[PDB]
C-alpha cells in the first residue's frame, strides 16, 4: 500500500520534518502550510503553500476560518499531491490558525480521493488558554467527522513524561513517537508474508469509519516478554483515547523461532482483559528469526 505523511500547519510541519530526519523509508511525506518562510525549510519532497492570496505567505494569525479557507482554495493541488495514496496519516496541531481550520479540509480532501484517513492531532497545552482549547476542540470535532480514526494526544500529557529540565525539543519527539509507530507497524504489516497474516484490507477492516484508535508497538524479551509487550503497546500515556472500551482490534505478534503458542494466547489475553470488553480480534504472526529473544506486539484498537 502506498502510505503518506501530510503535516499541515506548524506542528504538524514540525512532525514531519523530526521524522524524516529520524528516517522512515517507504512513505511519503507531504508538507502543507500557509506559512512560506516555515515551508521553505521543510524537508518534505512534496511541499504544498496555500491560502498566499489570503495570508500574503505569512500563517493564518491564529483564525481557523483563514486556514479553512485556505485548504479549500487549493484542495486541486492537495488531490494531486494525495493522488495514489492508499492511506493517509493527517497530522497536525490544533488550536492554530492553519491546522485548526486546514487539517480537516485535507483530511476530507484525502477521504474523498479513496484514501484510508488517519488523523493525529494534538490538543494545546493548558497554559495557552481556554480561547485555544475551545478553539481546538472545534478543530478536533471538524477532524473527527472528516477522517476514518482519530488519535487526539492532549499537550498537557507531555508533563506527565518529562522531568524539569526535559528539553522541550525531547518532549515533542516523543509525541511524534505515537505517529512514527502506528505508520510503522502498518509500513511492517504490509511488507511482510505472516505465518498468520494480516495485511492492507485488516487494517481497512479496523480503520475504516471507526472514529477513536489507539495505535502502539511494544518490544521485551526475556521472562514475560510477550506479556510485556503486548502492555507496552496498549499504554502510552499521551494519549486521550486508551485501550479500555476497545471493541476493534488488529494485534500481530513477531518473534524468533522460539514463538510459543502459549505466549501469544498470554498476550492476545492482556489485549481482551484491559479492553475491559468484547473486542474484534484480527489477530497476526510473524516469524522473524533474526529475533533471537526479543517479541514485538503491534496492536491498533477502535470501537469506541
Ligand atoms: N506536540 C506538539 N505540539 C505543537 C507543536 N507545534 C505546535 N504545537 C501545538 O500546536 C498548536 C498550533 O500551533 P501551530 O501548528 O504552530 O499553528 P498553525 O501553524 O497556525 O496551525 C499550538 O498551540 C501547540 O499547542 C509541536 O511541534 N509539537
Amino acid at each position: 500500500a502506498t502510505l503518506k505523511v501530510i503535516g499541515v500547519g506548524g506542528g504538524g510541519n514540525n512532525a514531519v520534518n523530526r521524522m524524516i530526519d529520524h528516517g522512515m523509508n517507504n512513505v511519503e511525506f507531504i508538507a502543507i502550510n500557509t506559512d512560506g518562510q516555515a515551508l521553505n525549510l521543510s524537508k518534505a519532497e512534496s511541499k504544498i503553500q496555500i491560502g498566499e492570496k489570503l495570508t500574503r505567505g505569512l500563517g493564518a494569525g491564529a483564525n481557523p476560518e483563514i486556514g479553512k479557507k485556505a485548504a479549500e482554495e487549493s484542495r486541486e493541488q492537495i488531490e494531486d499531491a494525495i493522488q495514489g495514496a492508499d492511506m493517509v496519516f493527517v497530522t497536525s496541531g490544533m488550536g492554530g490558525g492553519t491546522g485548526t481550520g486546514a487539517a480537516p479540509v485535507v483530511a476530507k480532501i484525502a477521504k474523498e480521493m479513496g484514501a484510508l484517513t488517519v488523523g493525529v492531532v494534538t490538543r494545546p497545552f493548558s497554559a495557552e488558554g481556554r480561547k485555544r482549547q475551545t478553539q481546538a476542540a472545534a478543530g478536533v470535532e471538524a477532524m473527527k467527522a472528516a477522517v476514518d480514526t482519530l488519535i487526539v494526544i492532549p499537550n498537557d500529557r507531555l508533563l506527565d513524561i518529562v522531568d524539569k529540565s526535559t528539553p522541550m525539543m525531547e518532549a515533542f519527539k516523543e509525541a511524534d513517537n505515537v505517529l512514527r509507530q502506528g505508520v510503522q507497524g502498518i509500513s511492517d504489516l504490509i511488507a511482510v508474508s505472516g505465518e498468520v497474516n494480516l495485511d492492507f484490507a485488516d487494517v481497512k477492516t479496523i480503520m475504516s469509519n471507526q472514529g477513536s484508535a489507539l495505535m502502539g508497538i511494544g518490544v521485551s524479551s526475556g521472562e514475560n516478554r510477550a506479556v510485556e509487550a503486548a502492555k507496552k503497546a496498549i499504554s502510552s500515556p499521551l494519549l486521550e483515547t486508551s485501550i479500555v472500551g476497545a471493541q476493534g482490534v488488529l494485534m500481530n505478534i513477531t518473534g524468533g523461532e522460539s514463538l510459543s503458542l502459549f505466549e501469544a494466547q498470554e498476550a492476545a489475553d492482556i489485549v481482551q482483559d484491559a479492553a475491559d470488553e468484547d473486542v474484534n480480534m484480527i489477530f497476526g504472526t510473524v516469524i522473524n528469526p533474526e529475533l533471537q529473544d526479543e517479541i514485538v506486539v503491534t496492536v491498533i484498537a477502535t470501537g469506541f
